[PDB]
């Protein structure tokens, strides 16, 4: 009767507390999604255990084996009962799992070293001095692979063959490359993470131009889960009480 | 298979009467964002449909006494329509009685003023009484202020609910006209989508001030347990990821803007 929640280490959604080595269970973690999980469980009235996804991935279907990895796979293959994390609502995912109404908005955004002469995605697709890449096994990478839009298709064709790999396993990994590469690398990531980094030291990164798309994160359940309805209503309630806004302010507090 | 009844509402630029509507019939009488959206959705889910303007011209609220739903929500609840394709706001009380797809457009509650009006925030409105302000009836915006426990919004509700004469309007157009005619003495609380649209229409004498008071979206609504729900939801996501929804908003908001 304990609900297994799958989630992922991603600041400021889920982070390890200081001195977590002597802590146990859910008390090991803090962040936006940790608070969110507590509020949902309170409303739906269930006990839950937070577990970090084994592979540290969000969820992608390996075209070769047609096997889902990451948090999506955990739901699909019955390892978890619910995903509470910055998991992007997409078409391919909605085909295999259920999403609640979005609890937070985001768009794919460009992260440049401050001062970098880039103002748009067109600018990136018209230069080769500055490199660019995305996170592996995520919705951002799938966006460019699938985009039949002019600029985005060009950006993808460069990215898929880039040597060495412009793709990273973690968001933190992509952050460093923008910083190290002296303005020769632009990271493609979601505006939420981008806006978060923009506020943190050494404050040398910059969100540039508008978002490339418009979407949201949603709480995910296995298809035909009895938990789905109550969770969706919980999210809506929290939104209308303004609690989602206060959580955003709290963890993106400058 | 049967012709699907679509309930919707005459709200610019979502559903508008074509210039030659009087010599047109069926769905051909109408044009707008939601009309194009309905065509796209129907094509993917492979159904034929008939657009129907909701009888009472309301979005949907539940009578406190009779517990009866009006507007487009009522149409779905009592089985008069199979689907709603309109700027219908996703809310908690509505999700309890009908289903919504994932949102196809984002909005927040915003403030409309006549240009030059000394108001830059909702707190500015709550602090004064010289400038009156209100909302649309039978809609999600009015329910927001009625239900809010946030001090400034509750202060605004306490004012609005007892204001004389009534600061509430029956249509968006009535609300816009009231802003334009009141010489800066009326501000209108409406959804950012509507606000931004009007901002681009002649006489170009209004504007949106401050940030949005909340964050939500419009969704395609179906009766609970409808078999159309899944296909429609998937269709909305597909159109979103193809960039179709962004192109539709550009077409109806800014591609024909009249204020430069
Ligand atoms: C179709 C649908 N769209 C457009 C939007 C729009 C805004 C937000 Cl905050 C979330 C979503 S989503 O993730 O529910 N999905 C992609
Ligand atoms: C909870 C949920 N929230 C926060 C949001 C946020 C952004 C958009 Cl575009 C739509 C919605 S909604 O209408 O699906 N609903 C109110
Ligand atoms: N939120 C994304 C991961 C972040 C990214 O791909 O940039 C997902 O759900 O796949
Ligand atoms: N979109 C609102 C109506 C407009 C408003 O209330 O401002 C609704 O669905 O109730």
């Amino acid at each position: 009767k304990t609900v297994v929640v799958t989630t992922i280490l991603e600041s400021p959604y889920v982070m390890m507390k200081k001195n977590h080595e002597m802590l146990e269970g859910n008390e090991r973690y803090e962040g936006y999604c940790v608070d969110l999980a507590a509020e949902i469980a309170k409303h739906c009235g269930f006990k839950y255990k937070l577990t970090i996804v084994g592979d540290g991935k969000y969820g992608a279907r390996d075209a070769d084996t047609k096997i889902w990895n990451g948090m999506v796979g955990e739901l699909v293959y019955g390892k978890a009962d619910i995903a509470i994390a910055p998991l992007t609502i997409t078409y391919v995912r909605e085909e295999v799992i259920d999403f609640s109404k979005p609890f937070m908005s985001l768009g794919i955004s460009i992260m440049i070293k401050k001062g970098t002469p880039i103002e748009s995605a067109e600018d990136l697709s018209k230069q080769t001095e500055i490199a660019y890449g995305t996170l592996d096994s995520g919705s951002t990478k799938e966006f460019f692979r699938r985009s039949k839009i002019a600029v985005f298709d060009k950006m993808w064709t460069y990215m898929r063959s880039a040597e060495p790999s412009v793709f990273v396993r973690t968001t933190a990994e992509g952050v460093a490359r923008v910083r190290k590469s002296k303005g020769k690398y632009a990271y493609l990531l979601e505006s939420t993470m981008n806006e978060y980094i923009e506020q943190r030291k050494p404050c040398d990164t910059m969100k540039v131009g508008g978002n490339l798309d418009s979407k949201g994160y949603g709480i995910a359940t296995p298809k035909g889960s009895s938990l789905g309805n109550a969770v969706n209503l919980a999210v809506l309630k929290l939104s209308e009480q303004g609690l989602l806004d206060k959580l955003k302010n709290k963890w993106w507090y400058d």
